[PDB]
């Protein structure tokens, strides 16, 4: 497996279209583990890992991804690739380690999702809720990431100084971390604050966090981004899973709110609308007010939002 993904070479008629932030993997499934190479050699150099090693992390990290509706492994590429897109239209403001750091976390950040939400593992009391308290999933995502550059042959971070090992750590906890949604509206509010202020100094390092913790936000929800036909289809798959944890409140007697009832399947429109103006613009708004070249991703929420007021409307 690992063999013919060191031979893979992206096909030329998408060395543009790859750069571009409504790019949809969507129709190259045997292609992602490539792309993501690809993406890792052009932002971060070809000569910075150790191509063996890093396509034997890739191969552990997509069969590490369980086959759930939404939070799967194309789930982690998407993000993965928006990621890629922010840090080529913002060359400078990133240093060489954040680069390596923050694409492996976009690509992680899901790790062994079981399809369940934090509320549901603490509601019903799991093991993983008995472990970790508050950022549930998160900390075990994380927890799984370090799992797998702790196997042989698979630390692609070798190469980096004892120094600087614990620091690209720290970068890929936090973003993780940051991609609970919970924790989003506090750093969002924080960083408008900042930017209203003018008190925002990239020199800091707690501020340098909180706008790499929206930059995770902003990529994990990238799918709202995409073209209508593509979003549209994206979000049939959140709800397939939704609804699937829904089903498993009604099999233990307990009925769960309309987002992940089934029944519930005529006010999608409207839930899609509120979720874009309550959650979705915000967060590229202040995206783009704090990284200017992201604006296409604000533009093309904006767009999705108007398709979803057609749909509500009737139209
Ligand atoms: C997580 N995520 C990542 C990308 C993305 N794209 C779209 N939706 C997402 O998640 C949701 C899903 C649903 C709601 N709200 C809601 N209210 C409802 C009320 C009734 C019925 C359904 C309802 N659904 C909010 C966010 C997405
Ligand atoms: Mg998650
Ligand atoms: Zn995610």
């Amino acid at each position: 497996e690992w063999q013919g993904l060191m031979q893979f070479t992206l096909p030329v008629r998408l060395c543009k279209e790859i750069e571009l932030f409504h790019f949809d993997i969507g129709p190259f499934e045997n292609m992602w583990p490539g792309i993501f190479v690809y993406m890792v050699h052009r932002s971060c150099g070809t000569s910075c890992f150790e191509l063996e090693k890093l396509c034997r992390f890739i191969m552990s990290v997509k069969k590490n991804y369980r086959r759930v509706p939404y939070h799967n492994w194309k789930h982690a590429v998407t993000v993965a690739h928006c990621m890629y897109a922010i840090l080529q239209n913002n060359h400078t403001l990133f240093t060489d380690l954040e680069r390596k750091g923050l694409l492996i976390a976009c690509l992680c950040h899901d790790l062994d999702h079981r399809g369940f939400s934090n509320s549901y593992l603490q509601k019903f009391d799991h093991p993983l809720a008995a472990l970790y308290s508050t950022s549930t999933m998160e900390q075990h995502h994380f927890s799984q990431t370090v799992s797998i550059l702790q196997l042989e042959g698979h630390n692609i971070f070798s190469t980096l100084s004892s120094s600087e090992y614990e620091q690209v750590l720290e970068i890929i906890r936090k973003a993780i971390i940051a991609t609970d949604l919970a924790l989003y509206f506090g750093n969002r509010k924080q960083l408008e604050e900042m930017y209203q202020t003018g008190s925002l100094n990239l020199n800091n390092q707690s501020h340098r966090d909180r706008v790499i913790g929206l930059m995770m936000t902003a990529c994990d929800l990238c799918s709202v981004t995409k073209l209508w036909p593509v979003t549209k289809l994206t979000a049939n798959d959140i709800y397939a899973e939704f609804w699937a944890e829904g089903d498993e409140m009604k099999k233990l007697g307990i009925q769960p709110i309309p987002m992940m009832d089934r029944d519930k399947k005529d006010e999608v429109p409207q839930g899609q609308l509120g979720f874009y103006n309550a959650v979705a613009i915000p967060c590229y708004t202040t995206l783009t007010q704090i990284l200017p070249p992201t604006e296409p991703l604000l533009k093309a929420c904006r767009d999705n939002l108007s398709q979803w007021e057609k749909v509500i409307r009737g139209e």
